[PDB]
């Protein structure tokens, strides 16, 4: 009701300003058909929130407004609302269901198939059971008029678990999400609306590609949203970029104030006589002159900028009318083409893209407008992402592919020879990333045999190479219980049963870092409930969780960990591994998890025992390692005796099992506090070196000064 | 309290905007046997929800308002005033019963001879065994008049059906799943007014269809609801389409749930089972006998001699040649078009003939979880799955015997009780250990002596009822040399589609010489039989990656290129 505040937009949607959402029609179409059901017409769609969704309803509402239908159907109109508004927005306490009572006959009085509705409101259910309009729910069926709300997947079950007849008296469909790519066509088609807001040019592919890693780099904004954010944030980095010449606003303006005050302040002044006026004249000369070169020039930017914004307003203009022009179709066929002819457009756009054409055509020196007003390919986006994330063009500029092709040589540079192990995975990964597995099939493998082995780091670094991430990390306890994984995996409380928790490492962030690291651990470890989930967890297209009840497996990375090389390691007498040792290795677990999983296995391949010409390098990192990052150059010194020094601790370095991992800690701590010592007094503060000398094992080492 | 939550109906029957749907009249007549029925004045009716249990009670009113029936009870109160008035009485606590007590006087002493009806007995009595709905109900029920509820069975209802206030009170008389033929007589009687208010016009034969088909295959949504949907689903397309048939209304539905109706609309059954059979030949060659062995009770499946509850299946001989376990399920899918069928149970934990760990495992009496959640759930999931077995069963003979139950006969010994069925469930125990005797092969085929004996050695191995009934056989000569080879094109045509064939139409070429080299090596004597897939993909997938890397070419290609000497290194150029 008016007081009940029809959100009817079919008026503004008669005015049609909020614009044609696309793509779910077929659903909607049929859903609309469902919404026409002889028996119960009230489904819903459920899933991730916000975003294109009521827009569907709107888009629905559009096709609704779009008339032609089965007879009953355009015998409808709508509204929407909040009682959330009308909560106190109607009256004093007790009025939850209140105005429905009006609504009842308000519906039932003379009224055609007009349907208000609001979405999760149908939840009602602040807590427990509201049921007010659920009282009306049959009274709806009594009222014999559709209304539909909308929630996620999440709610209604519990609700229908509480209600039963609810969807028993209803239907559903569900969010499919837009088509990743083709989403953009809309988004493309969104521009003409959306551009005009802050009118500029647009380069497509960026936006698209933007959307990609927008989605990629920021998944958790839903397929439109993130773009919508781009879409937004586009306009953002655009926005002040549409401040006229913000730098050249204040920059050259100064030339006034520079020479301005002295136009008089020299007129009277204590200086050499008449040279005061000379400097008063000669700078005012350059004030007069130098002004001029930009003096019309800055405007003719802004002028023609206006000329843009002029035409931009025609751009603004055209559609408005065109909208309105096509609303006169609601004037039936009377004013359908009549006005639609009057608006012409042979030219109205032949106006447009030929108008700002020239000033786009004319490049000042280059690039035409420093307004640049257009898609700025990443940039903005980079910046966007930056403002979201940071880290540069490397992070921001890439192809797959190109991003990928070299990774090994990097990855090589990351840890160990493992060229194969690299290569295999690399490929496997590359080959993953290729025509890939489809999200359903995941990507995983395993090494073995040693700690201090960096394959984590590798992967970790790969994730960097993938995701820039050492950020995305997973630590999978397995052995730590057989009855485990309440916490770790889905269980926790997966029923909403008691004391809700679940996916303890996992579910919590599992989803929210869709982009995958993941682990398995040292051996068969504790428990088959791995096999349970690791089935799914490996199983192609795994979708489960607590109460979200979904893995959505797209980014597919665990590979995993496990090892037993005990003999095999020590068995191995040389850098490269002895043949069939592996085979000897094979049966070890592969008996456990068995061909089903052995198949289910993508593959698993392990690390050598790579020793020393290795370590001859490997040590190298540690120096560079810190230094490579360290700080950003406090003083930041090269400081090395290198193969002299390093070896000699590398001599200490290799722990057998652990290598210098301790020494990692134990290298520098040596060198370090001396740094403070070499921070203090009587020092030499440049980049220096190490000292190394020799008890038998007790060895001078230390540092220059 | 008078009309508020009430279903004022008999008028809407007496004025009759109700649309008669005339179902099973007996339980009504049975229900009619209430009118003066005393000791237990009423029965009940237990369906699953969607069945019009009250539409009955509605139809009852049609049996009523139309009168010329027993007027022993003549004046009427039929109307259910509960709704949610339970909590929905007022702004505070205590009035629920008032909410009915506020009903009591405006329902006070009966002039109108007719007992009314409230929904469930569990819509009755609110939660159940609660003051809500005047928990104790002689005084009115033995009193002014009565009412009726109704629900589905056991547990919640059973608890109060044992004693409570029903200690003296109603039985339950339960219409069936809507039966065979009437359902169109239903449907066609449903036609005129429902179809008259639905759209266009209409003709029979399609009406038959989903009727069968909802009846078919569709335990969930068995009710015409889907047809009733198909009804609206019908006008859905065309009435739209006309705004600007074939049961293909049902099609897209049958597309919706099946994934194509050409899967559902499809081989009818029996010839087509045999066409299925020959299509399984079309699937995988190898022992036609194996096929034919597998072909045996195919016809016996669903047809029945003594029961469909007969398990019909083709007892497996454990080994894996080609279709083996896999296509055995694929055909099992290719039965129902549904690949998913049944999982495998690891028998590792099953080692003894007993454990708390069993396909049932727990009885669900005391704390724990359900072991073998499969048939716990897999039927809650699904009818007619495949099954799961092992060449050494490490399973518990307990269940094996408890499934020798379901083994020999059809209905399986439901641990929690509820052999919901064995109807289409036809699957074969897969075991053999005789690999080294299985190792006895020469040429493409084996003459049977061994195949009697380790057989025999097994025939008595695990005790006979296992090996007693359930004929058909599974035989392994493997592939000889090539014949399997064709799997490659499969293996090929396994590629393109999985994601989109669009990705690569490039379709390449297999250079049999390689495929030889591939196969000959690539899969073991024994099996070693998976990986070349897992493998040859790769080095190719390299080129894939590769030729996708610097990316000069796009085409549809034929690879056919190849050179320890164990590698002549296939590859492919632009
Ligand atoms: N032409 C279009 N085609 C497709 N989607 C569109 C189009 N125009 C706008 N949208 C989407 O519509 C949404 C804006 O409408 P919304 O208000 O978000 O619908 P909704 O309210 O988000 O659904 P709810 O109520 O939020 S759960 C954004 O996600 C846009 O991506
Ligand atoms: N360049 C390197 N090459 C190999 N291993 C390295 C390298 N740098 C560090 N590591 C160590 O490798 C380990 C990283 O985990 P992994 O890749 O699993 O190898 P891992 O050593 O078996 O795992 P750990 O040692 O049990 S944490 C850590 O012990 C790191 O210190
Ligand atoms: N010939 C018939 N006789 C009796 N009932 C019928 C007949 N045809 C259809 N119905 C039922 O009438 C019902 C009308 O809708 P509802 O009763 O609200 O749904 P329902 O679940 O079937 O009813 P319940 O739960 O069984 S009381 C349909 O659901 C049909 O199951
Ligand atoms: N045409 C085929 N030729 C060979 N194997 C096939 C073929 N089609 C399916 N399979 C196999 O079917 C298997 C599933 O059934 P199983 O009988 O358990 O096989 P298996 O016992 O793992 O030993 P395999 O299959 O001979 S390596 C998969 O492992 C596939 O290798």
């Amino acid at each position: 009701y008016l007081s009940k505040y029809a959100i009817d937009m079919t008026e503004q949607a008669r005015q049609g300003k909020l614009d044609p959402v696309i793509g779910r029609e077929e659903e909607i179409r049929s859903t609309i058909r469902v919404l026409a059901r002889r028996i119960k017409s009230n489904p819903c769609l459920i899933g991730e929130p916000g975003i294109g969704k009521t827009a569907i309803i709107e888009g629905v509402a559009q096709r609704i407004i779009d008339d032609d239908v089965p007879t009953i159907l355009q015998g409808a109109k709508l509204f929407s609302l909040d009682l959330a508004a009308l909560t106190a927005g109607a009256k004093y306490k007790g009025d939850f269901e209140e105005r429905f009572k009006g609504v009842l006959k308000e519906i039932e009085e003379s009224k055609t198939l007009i349907v208000l509705f609001i979405d999760e409101i149908h939840m009602l259910m602040g807590n427990g059971k509201d049921d007010a309009a659920n009282i009306l729910k049959p009274a709806l069926s009594r009222g014999q008029l559709k209304v539909i709300g909308a929630t996620t997947n999440n709610e209604y079950r519990s609700i229908v678990e509480k209600d039963g007849a609810f969807e028993r008296r209803f239907q559903k469909i569900e969010v499919a999400e837009p088509s990743v790519r083709q989403t953009v066509a809309i988004l493309r088609g969104l521009q003409p609306k959306y551009e005009i807001h802050h009118g500029v040019r647009i380069l497509d592919s960026a936006l698209v590609t933007a959307a990609q890693l927008a989605k990629r780099y920021l998944p958790y904004r839903r397929l439109p949203d993130s773009a919508l954010d781009l879409v937004d944030i586009s306009c953002a980095g655009v926005a002040v970029a549409r401040d006229s010449k913000p730098e050249e606003l204040d920059s050259k303006e100064r030339q006034l104030q520079l020479i301005q005050v002295e136009i008089k302040a020299l007129e009277r002044d204590e200086d050499a006589d008449s040279t005061t006026k000379d400097r008063l004249k000669l700078a005012r000369q350059k004030e007069a002159s130098l002004q001029e070169e930009l003096e019309p020039l800055r405007q003719r930017y802004n002028e023609e900028k206006h000329g843009h914004e002029e035409l931009t307003q025609a751009k603004k203009k055209l559609d408005e009318l065109e909208n309105k022009a096509l609303d006169a179709e609601r004037r039936y066929d009377t004013a359908t083409a009549a006005d639609l002819r009057y608006f012409a457009i042979p030219d109205i756009k032949k106006q447009i893209e030929k108008l700002e054409d020239q000033v786009a055509e004319e490049e000042r020196r280059a690039g035409a407008n420093s307004m640049i007003q257009n898609v700025v390919d990443s940039d903005t986006i980079s910046e966007t992402a930056a403002r979201l994330t940071g880290i540069p063009v490397k992070k921001l500029s890439e192809s797959e592919n190109e991003k990928l092709i070299h990774m090994e040589r990097d990855l090589s540079s990351e840890v160990v020879g493992q060229m194969d192990a690299i290569k295999a995975v690399s490929n496997a990964v590359r080959l993953s990333r290729s025509g890939l597995a489809n999200p359903r099939q995941p990507a995983s493998f395993l090494f073995l045999g040693l700690s201090g082995s960096g394959k984590t780091e590798l992967a970790k670094k790969v994730a960097g190479f993938l995701f820039n991430d050492e950020d995305m990390m997973i630590r999978v306890d397995c052995s730590e219980l057989s009855e485990k994984y309440a916490v770790s995996k889905l269980l926790g409380t997966t029923a909403g049963y008691v004391g809700y928790d679940e996916g303890g490492f996992l579910t919590n962030q599992l989803q929210y870092k869709p982009y995958s690291v993941l682990l398995f651990d040292e051996v068969e470890k504790a428990h088959p409930d791995v096999l349970t989930v690791m089935l799914q967890m490996l199983d192609d297209g795994r979708i489960t969780s607590g109460q979200g009840k979904t893995i959505d497996c797209s980014n597919c990375i665990v590979i995993m960990t496990s090892a037993l090389g005990a003999e095999f390691i020590n068995s191995q007498q040389g850098s490269k591994i002895q043949e069939s040792t592996k085979n000897l290795v094979m049966g070890a677990v592969r008996q456990h998890f068995r061909p089903e999983f052995l198949n289910r296995i993508s593959s698993i391949v392990i690390f050598n025992k790579l020793s020393r010409k290795a370590i001859h390098k490997i040590v190298d990192i540690r120096l560079k390692e810190i230094e490579e990052r360290f700080e950003q150059n406090d003083k930041h010194y090269k400081l090395n005796l290198t193969q002299e020094a390093k070896d000699f601790l590398a001599k200490y370095g290799y722990s057998d099992d652990m290598g210098a991992r301790p020494l990692n800690r134990l290298i520098q701590n040596e060198i370090l506090n001396k740094l403070a010592l070499r921070i203090l007094k009587n020092e030499i503060k440049d980049k220096e070196t190490v000292n190394v000398v020799l008890e038998a094992e007790e060895c001078l080492e230390v540092l220059p000064n």
